[PDB]
């Protein structure tokens, strides 16, 4: 059973405008399969509307192309984010109760991305845990990834992970 289609889509913003189906889809073949390549123009001049879309067969691919950015496309340094997860860097991490420590949660999300901040909330006037957290990447896709996610378990506990603004 494949992914489901919407979680293997990318949207690319900034494009050439002298980027075609063809060149997008000749760039981003060399980190998978794409089902779908298309740059979105206006209806009646045909002109870019520098950006575009491309669909991947498996979401390890999205991966592979998002770990391989900066993406240079025709001599113009693009934009790609996953176009479907429901643009920050950080998350709050809820459900982690008083025992989940700063290493608890390195460990469990250093493999979403590189994290730059770990805050572990604490009552401002007893220091006492308050069982949430924010983790802050230095990248979006991390967050992008995280939340798509169904599920988080951390410290054996069952987490409630979010955007945080
Ligand atoms: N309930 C089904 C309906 C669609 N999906 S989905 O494509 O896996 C998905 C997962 C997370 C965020 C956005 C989409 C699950």
């Amino acid at each position: 059973p494949k992914e489901p289609e919407q979680l293997r889509k990318l949207f690319i913003g900034g494009l050439s405008f002298e980027t075609t189906d063809e060149s997008l889809r000749s760039h981003f073949e060399q980190w998978g399969t794409l089902t779908d390549c298309v740059v979105m123009r206006d209806p009646n001049t045909k002109r870019s509307r520098g950006f575009g879309f491309v669909t991947y067969a498996t979401v390890e691919e999205v991966d592979a192309a998002m770990n391989a950015r900066p993406h240079k496309v025709d001599g113009r340094v693009v934009e790609p984010k996953r176009a479907v997860s429901r643009t920050v860097k950080k998350i709050f991490v809820g459900g982690i109760k008083e025992d989940t420590e700063e290493h608890h949660l390195r460990d469990y999300f250093e493999q979403y991305g590189k994290i730059e901040v770990i805050e572990i909330m604490t009552d401002r006037g007893s220091g006492k845990k308050r069982g949430f957290a924010f983790v802050t990447f230095d990248d979006h896709d991390s967050v992008d990834k995280i939340v798509i996610q169904k599920y988080h378990t951390v410290n054996g506990h069952n987490c409630e992970v979010r955007k945080a603004l």
